[PDB]
């Protein structure tokens, strides 16, 4: 699994990365029940003038989780949750500036 | 929904940037009839050095959208094309040199 | 055809970045039958700190590749072992430490 998390330059400390990493990871270990060992958390910045909400300069927070095809829907989405509380526990940012997405992609697809 | 755009440093100014993040946006809320406040547009530079077609250093431009799910393929190509031809306008880049693609998001993968 | 390269900031030389985008731009070609005109790759560098495996600072490597739906598992296949299996000749990277994908859209939600 991979998610990745995108902020404007300034939002995340070392230290909050760090926690959302450690906790990201345990969601997925716990949700899907698979090795952290496969798991990869990746933390990208923004330039201010690089990010947009309605067409005006914002900062939104969005993190991305690619996993696997097979699971129900109640799986996905308790990832979901944990993910976007976990992430307004850590920032304390607003709920509509933060968007949260996890996508299937095939096993077949992939190879680690 | 979540607008992408990746291209070479350089490329892009900050009125550039401004101008490609309302037209995405406004091309998106009529298309769709989506409100503007869930549309966010963030912008990625490459590294000279970094960017390659055909094997070779090239200079391409990348803009990738992640909307909901459920709506015609007309409605889609009409937002592929307004999208293309408007960077091209403001950039004056190549359409060889110009790839959009928007990709389908179930509804219940993402929450905001 | 779009192929993103995701590493830790230092971890490819522009030789390297080269040589990979060579190969990977000549496996597609071989594999699909598709002009190398059309295939982009990209290199994404991450700070040092902001990219994770399980819950600690590691150096991971995810190459991505978008390409068009239509086609068979094996052609598939034969693409992922091969960018696997050249990425760690030319880098020396972990097995374990390497993540391939080639994910399929279709020809209708891109446009170039």
């Amino acid at each position: 699994p991979l998610y990745e998390c995108q902020t404007v330059k300034g939002t995340l400390s070392e230290r909050q990365r760090q926690s959302l990493a450690e906790s990201i990871t345990s969601i997925h270990t716990r949700e899907t029940g698979a090795p952290a060992s496969y798991v990869h958390v990746l933390f990208k910045e923004l330039e201010p003038g690089s990010a947009f909400t309605a067409g005006q300069v914002a900062t939104p927070a969005i993190i991305r989780g690619q996993i696997r095809a097979g699971r129900p829907q109640a799986t996905r989405h308790a990832i979901l949750r944990a993910i976007t509380d976990v992430y307004m526990a850590v920032t304390g940012a607003d709920a509509n500036a933060v968007v949260v997405a996890v996508v299937d992609i095939p096993a077949s697809w992939a190879m680690e």
